[PDB]
C-alpha cells in the first residue's frame, strides 16, 4: 500500500523531514507515503494541472491562500469528519478555520496543517551601531522611515564583507504575492478587495490602498532600498540578508529555524546575520497594525484511490504530534492552536515576537478567483516598481496602475 503526497519546500531538507515526519504512521499503517517536492514558484501550475487533468497525489500542500480557488474546481474531498476527529471549530483560531473551506462552501476541502506570519528580521549589531532603538523603528511608519534613515547615515560595516548594509531588503521583480505590500495597504485603513452587496470588488485604487502602496514603494525610491534589491526577487533578497547585506528583512518564522541550521544542511547559522539576530512586529500605519498570517493546508484529491488511508494521514498530520513535530522541524507555527502552547514555541525569544504579532494577523478572504485576483495584482504592481527602479514612481502614475488592476481584478471577479 502507498499514499503519494506533494509539498513545498517548508524546511531544509524537505523530502527527508517528511519522511522522518510520517516514519511512525508508516510503521503502525504498513504503508509507505512517497513525496514529491514542488517549488512555491511551480506548485499553482502543478496543483491546477493534476485539477483538471485527473492526474496527481493521494494528498497535497496547499497554500491557505489557494484553498478557495482550487475547492471551487470541485476536486477536493470533503474532510469535515478529519476536521471533528481533530476538534472542530474550537481546536483553531477562526482566521484558520475560514482556510479549511471555500467562503460560504458547504463542506471544509483542507485541513490546517501550519500556520506563518510576516514579521521583520533586523542585525542587532547594525541598529546598535546606527543607533535605532527597535522598539522605536518598529512601533510607526514614522519611527520606521526614521530608524531607515539613522541606517542610510550609519558607518557600520559588515564584519565578513567589510562593506555597509542596505537600511532595507525588499524585492523589486515582479512578485509572486502581494504578502510584501499587503500590511503597508492593511496599515493604511485600504483592503485588496472589498465585499460590498455580497459582491467582491478590488480596493487597491482606494485612497487608503494608495496610500499604503504609495508609502511602501516610495522608502526605495527615497534610497532605503538600493537599486541591486530591486532587480531581485525573493530567494534573492533572503540570501543577501543572510551574506550580510541589509539591516532590516520582513520574512516568515522558517527563518528562525534556518539561522540555528548549518549552511551545509541549507540553513545559515555560521554568518554574522544568524549571530546578531533580531525579530520585530510590522510598525502600525494610521489606520491600526496588521501582518500577513497564512500557512499551508492538506488537501486530498476526489479521484484519490485512498481515501480512508489518506484520511488517517491527514488526521495524523493534524493531530497534536505531528503539529509540534513538523512546526519544529520547519520553523513554521502549528495550525492546531493548542499546540502554540507548547513550551519549545514560547522559549525562543524570536519566535515569542512572532507569537504575539499573531495578535494583527490578517488574512485574505477565501475567493473562487484568488489566484486569478493575485496573478493580476502583482503584474500592475510589478510595472509599479518598475517605476519605482527609474525614480518615477509618482501617486498619480502609482492610481493610474491600480485603476488598470482594478478594472482586470473585478472582470475576473464577475466570472464567478
Ligand atoms: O502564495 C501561496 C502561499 O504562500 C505561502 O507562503 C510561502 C511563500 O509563498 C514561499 O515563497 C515561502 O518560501 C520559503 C520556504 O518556505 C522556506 O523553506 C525557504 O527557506 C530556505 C530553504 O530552506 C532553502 O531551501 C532555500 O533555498 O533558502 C531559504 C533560505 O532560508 O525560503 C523560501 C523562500 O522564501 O514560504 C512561505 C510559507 O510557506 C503562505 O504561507 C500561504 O498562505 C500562501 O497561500
Ligand atoms: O515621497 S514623496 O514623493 O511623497
Ligand atoms: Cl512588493
Ligand atoms: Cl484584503
Amino acid at each position: 500500500k502507498t499514499l503519494e503526497v506533494w509539498i513545498m519546500p517548508n524546511s531544509p531538507q524537505p523530502a527527508e523531514d517528511f519522511k522522518a515526519l510520517v516514519a511512525p504512521f508508516e510503521k503502525a499503517h504498513g504503508v509507505e507515503v512517497k513525496v514529491t517536492v514542488l517549488d512555491w514558484g511551480v506548485a499553482w501550475t502543478k496543483i491546477t494541472t493534476a485539477a483538471t487533468s485527473g492526474v496527481g497525489p493521494d494528498l497535497t500542500q496547499l497554500g491557505t491562500t489557494w484553498v478557495g480557488a482550487i475547492s471551487a474546481m470541485g476536486v477536493l474531498e470533503p474532510v469535515d469528519d478529519v476536521l471533528e476527529a481533530l476538534g472542530g471549530e474550537k481546536a483553531y483560531l477562526p482566521a484558520v478555520w475560514r482556510t479549511t473551506r471555500l467562503e460560504g462552501a458547504r463542506q471544509a476541502t483542507a485541513v490546517p496543517w501550519f500556520s506563518e506570519l510576516r514579521a521583520f528580521y533586523y542585525r542587532t549589531d547594525a541598529l546598535k551601531a546606527a543607533g535605532v532603538n527597535p522598539a522605536e523603528m518598529f512601533a510607526s511608519w514614522q519611527g520606521f522611515e526614521a530608524g531607515l534613515a539613522r541606517l542610510k547615515a550609519s558607518s557600520f560595516r559588515d564584519p565578513e564583507t567589510k562593506a555597509p548594509l542596505a537600511p532595507l531588503c525588499t524585492p523589486g521583480r515582479t512578485p509572486r504575492t502581494l504578502h510584501n505590500a499587503a500590511p503597508w495597504i492593511w496599515g493604511a485603513g485600504g483592503e485588496i478587495v472589498r465585499q460590498a452587496g455580497g459582491r467582491w470588488q478590488s480596493a487597491l485604487n482606494s485612497p487608503e490602498s494608495l496610500e499604503g502602496l504609495y508609502f511602501f514603494l516610495s522608502l526605495a525610491q527615497k534610497g532605503y532600498v538600493p537599486a541591486e534589491s530591486l532587480e531581485k526577487n525573493t530567494a534573492q533578497i533572503e540570501a543577501d540578508f543572510q551574506a550580510g547585506k541589509c539591516a532590516v528583512f520582513a520574512s516568515g518564522p522558517w527563518m528562525i529555524q534556518r539561522a540555528q541550521v548549518p549552511e551545509a544542511k541549507g540553513g545559515f547559522a555560521e554568518r554574522t546575520a544568524a549571530k546578531n539576530l533580531g525579530v520585530a512586529p510590522y510598525p502600525a500605519g494610521p489606520k491600526g497594525r496588521y501582518t500577513f498570517f497564512g500557512g499551508s493546508n492538506l488537501a486530498l484529491f476526489n479521484f484519490s484511490k485512498n481515501k480512508p488511508l489518506a484520511k488517517e494521514l491527514l488526521k495524523y498530520l493534524g493531530g497534536p504530534e505531528a503539529q509540534v513535530r513538523y512546526a519544529q522541524m520547519t520553523g513554521m507555527l502549528p495550525a492546531l492552536r493548542s499546540a502554540w502552547s507548547d513550551p519549545s514555541f514560547q522559549q525562543n525569544p524570536l519566535l515569542r515576537t512572532f507569537i504575539q504579532a499573531a495578535q494583527f494577523g490578517r488574512t485574505y478572504p477565501s475567493l473562487a478567483g484568488w489566484g486569478g485576483v493575485e496573478n493580476l495584482a502583482v503584474q500592475h504592481l510589478g510595472m509599479a516598481w518598475d517605476l519605482v527602479a527609474q525614480g518615477r514612481l509618482t501617486r498619480e502614475a502609482l492610481k493610474d496602475l491600480m485603476d488598470k488592476a482594478s478594472a482586470a481584478i473585478n472582470q475576473a471577479l464577475r466570472h464567478h
